[PDB]
């Protein structure tokens, strides 16, 4: 159960390229567009679960949060992630 | 200030047509499409703040929840609203 | 000097695919990703200038607005556009 | 409530590291990266509201301006800030 962090500087013109879906403990990465950020391409994989983003714990929040997690994202982007089996 | 509730039944393929933005106590209705739902044309206006959606209080949630508040919402939509003066 | 409107229902999972840059009277479409929305693919072209979005006139605003015009976009998306020569 | 100003000189390739969200009177600093700029480490905290940036008052501007407020900002960055209690 590897738990790690993903930290990057978001650029206004580059979307993170991540598609999420609700999960019991956060937001699962259901899909990922390769080539957006090196920090993502070097660490993240489908199935990994984002448990917190910029200080907010994502477990237990309305499921809609996952579908808009990165909307309005700017500057600092800090994620705590967990990878299932 | 006025506080009221809005309840409507979503029809498949008929979006609510509301565009929201973050507010201290919820999600402000920044823009709207006239003619989508009678319940909306009858009780909602730009500037109104949705404070609770389908049982979930919106104050305190990450601001981005306002960007996909209606995703996955089928059946009866229940909103609690506050209207400034 | 054709002036027209672009109206669509944004889907949480589909970005508009538009890249803007500052313009004297609004935000110019410097780049466009084909295949996102039919309303865009059937009307918009590079060089067209967005002069207003969801009730806000874009002329005279800080240039940064154009670089974040669609961040947080949800539900109703209504644009007024002008096409140069 | 406290009101103060923050002035710093951006260095090429060194992002400010601030992440903002919409606020009634400006752009709230939702998160931040410690160690980017001494001026930031010395006077800014989460919850502070940037009310004016490089001469532009932020209250009244489309809420999305908070999502790319620092793009194109090179040289001296000047901010007016309000801090709740």
């Amino acid at each position: 159960l590897e738990k790690f962090n993903v930290d990057l500087m978001k650029k206004a013109g580059k979307e993170l390229g991540l598609s999420l879906s609700p999960n019991e403990i956060g937001c699962t990465i259901a899909d990922l567009i390769q080539g957006q950020y090196p920090e993502i391409d070097s660490k993240l994989q489908r199935g990994d679960i984002i448990t917190k983003f910029n200080g907010d714990a994502l477990e237990g929040l309305p499921f809609q949060v996952c579908y808009a997690l990165f909307k309005g994202a700017n500057g600092k982007v800090s994620m705590e992630v967990t990878r299932p089996k």
